[PDB]
């Protein structure tokens, strides 16, 4: 076919068998999800957007899933992003230093997938998904990530952190998901600092980007809220993970 329904890319191949072998994986591993039977995961998730428009997904088609997906993280050691998903990753690989929310059974079931199902019909769409900008905001991805996004920063204690990257247009984008729903949903009883970590892509030296305009948007945003604001340079990203993986020594 030469024409599709929706603008952006059809589910992920394989798509079934993929969330479910990776629940096996994750429940093997993390002992704390040891309870978790994958086959129900699967059919939450399943339940969520299978036979409904793609364009008409609330928080509530994932209630099932959120359930059985429950989990608890150290409240203190939350790591947020915002376009810099690769470094918090491997930042979070090298000594479980914190948490992403991928580092989760929810979040690592859907990292990098894509998903949507057809209205009156029971089949999964591998053709086409609605585009978020083109089509429509309330299909099954979009819907997922806001749900679990939002979830996450209110499970945040203490100090929260956040890579931002520094080489973006707006280093902090108010319609980024952290910046239009996890930023508004730490919770000031709870959350003392939000603590930036700008992540330079500027070679060597470079500017003082904890100054850049969109930080101090962020900042008066959080400060607002009765949450403490904190900003660090991260100039050079390679021996940053460098000295995560082994600390003094090295020039650090
Ligand atoms: N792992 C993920 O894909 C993911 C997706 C969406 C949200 N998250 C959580 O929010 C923060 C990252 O979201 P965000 O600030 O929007 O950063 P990015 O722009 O890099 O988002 C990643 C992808 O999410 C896609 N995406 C899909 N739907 C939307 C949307 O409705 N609004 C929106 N802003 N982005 C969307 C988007 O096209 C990107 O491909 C971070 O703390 C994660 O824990 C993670």
């Amino acid at each position: 076919r030469w024409r599709q329904t929706w603008s952006g890319p059809g589910t992920t191949k394989r798509f079934p068998e993929t969330v479910l072998a990776r629940c096996v994986k994750y429940t093997e591993i993390h002992p704390e999800m040891r309870h978790v039977d994958c086959q129900s995961v699967w059919d939450a998730f399943k339940g969520a957007f299978i036979s409904k428009h793609p364009c008409d997904i609330t928080e509530e088609d994932y209630q099932p899933l959120m359930k059985l997906g429950t989990q608890t993280v150290p409240c203190n050691k939350i790591l947020l992003w915002s376009r810099i998903k690769d470094l918090a990753h491997q930042f979070t690989q090298v000594q479980r230093d914190m948490f992403t929310l991928e580092d989760t059974l929810l979040g690592y079931l859907a990292d990098d997938l894509t998903w949507c199902g057809e209205f009156d019909t029971s089949k999964i769409n591998y053709q086409s998904c609605p585009d978020w900008r083109k089509d429509c905001s309330n299909n099954p991805v979009s819907v997922f990530w806001k749900t679990v996004s939002r979830r996450f920063a209110e499970a945040a204690c203490d100090v929260v952190h956040v890579m931002l990257d520094g080489s973006r247009s707006k280093i902090f984008d108010k319609d980024s998901t952290f910046g239009s729903v996890q930023v508004h949903n730490l919770q000031p009883e709870k959350v003392q600092t939000l603590e930036a970590w700008v992540i330079h892509g500027g070679r060597e030296d470079s500017r003082d980007l904890c100054q850049d305009p969109t930080i101090k948007e962020l900042e008066s945003i959080i400060s607002k809220r009765n949450i403490q604001f904190s900003c660090k340079n991260i100039y050079r990203p390679d021996k940053f993970l460098q000295c995560v993986k082994n600390p003094e020594d090295s020039s650090c």
